[PDB]
C-alpha cells in the first residue's frame, strides 16, 4: 500500500474526519474500527483522541487498501496517518477503538490492529476497563 496526501478540513468523530485529498472535500472513515458514538462510554474520549491527533499534525496522509475505497455512504475507507503514526492503530492501542469490520480484501493492518487491541485489553484501558 501507498500513502497520498490529504490536508485536514475538520476532525467529525473517534472513526471519522473530513479531509481534502486531491483537492476535494471527502469524509474519510477509518479502515478496521469501530469507535463509540459520541452519546456513548467514551465517545467523547475517542472524539477528543482522533481531534488532537490529526489538529495537531504536520502531515496528514491517507493510504487505501487493496479493495473499496468509498463505502454505501459516500465516505473514503482508508487508514489515517498523522505525521507517520496510523490514527487507526492509536485508537485501538489506547482502548478508545475495537478492531470492527473487517472485510476480506480491506484488511491490509488487520494482524497490527488486533495486536493493539491485545496490549490494550491486558492494560485495560479504557473501553477495557
Ligand atoms: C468501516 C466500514 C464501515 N462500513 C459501513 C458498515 C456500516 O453500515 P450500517 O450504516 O448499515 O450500520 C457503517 C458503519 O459505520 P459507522 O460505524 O461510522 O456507523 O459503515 C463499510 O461499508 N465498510 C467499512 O469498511
Ligand atoms: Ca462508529
Amino acid at each position: 500500500l501507498h500513502k497520498e496526501p490529504a490536508t485536514l478540513i475538520k476532525a467529525i468523530d473517534g472513526d471519522t474526519v473530513k479531509l481534502m485529498y486531491k483537492g476535494q472535500p471527502m469524509t474519510f472513515r477509518e479502515l478496521l474500527v469501530d469507535t463509540p458514538e459520541f452519546n456513548e462510554k467514551y465517545g467523547p474520549e475517542a472524539s477528543a483522541f482522533t481531534k488532537k491527533m490529526v489538529e495537531n499534525a504536520k502531515k496528514i496522509e491517507v493510504e487505501f487498501d487493496k479493495g473499496q475505497r468509498t463505502d454505501k455512504y459516500g465516505r473514503g475507507l482508508a487508514y489515517i496517518y498523522a505525521d507517520g503514526k496510523m490514527v487507526n492503530e492509536a485508537l485501538v492501542r489506547q482502548g478508545l477503538a475495537k478492531v470492527a469490520y473487517v472485510y476480506k480484501g480491506n484488511n491490509t493492518h488487520e494482524q497490527l490492529l488486533r495486536k493493539a487491541e491485545a496490549q490494550a485489553k491486558k492494560e485495560k484501558l479504557n473501553i477495557w476497563s
